[PDB]
């Protein structure tokens, strides 16, 4: 059946990883925001993946994690990666 990643799980990551809630507000849905829009650098969305990566058990690389403009895509990449586990 898989594990993917819902809303909450990934907005744990960038939560977490910026802090707590610092202005970072992902509550809802978050996929159709930016990540400068929300004040990310790739630096912060590495330490994001690389939060889930170590839970999951994935791996992705850190020049397509430092890619993603959209947490939509961010969200898109590990599922897909999930996916490509089982």
């Amino acid at each position: 059946m898989a594990t993917l990643l819902t809303t909450d799980d990934l907005r744990r990551a960038l939560v977490e990883s910026a802090g707590e809630t610092d202005g970072t507000d992902l509550s809802g849905d978050f996929l159709d925001l930016r990540f400068e829009d929300i004040g990310y650098d790739s630096l912060a969305l590495m330490e994001t993946a690389a939060r889930l990566e170590s839970r999951y058990g994935v791996s992705i690389p850190d020049d397509v994690a430092g890619r993603v403009d959209t947490p939509r895509e961010l969200l898109d990449l590990i599922n897909g990666a999930l996916a490509e586990a089982a």
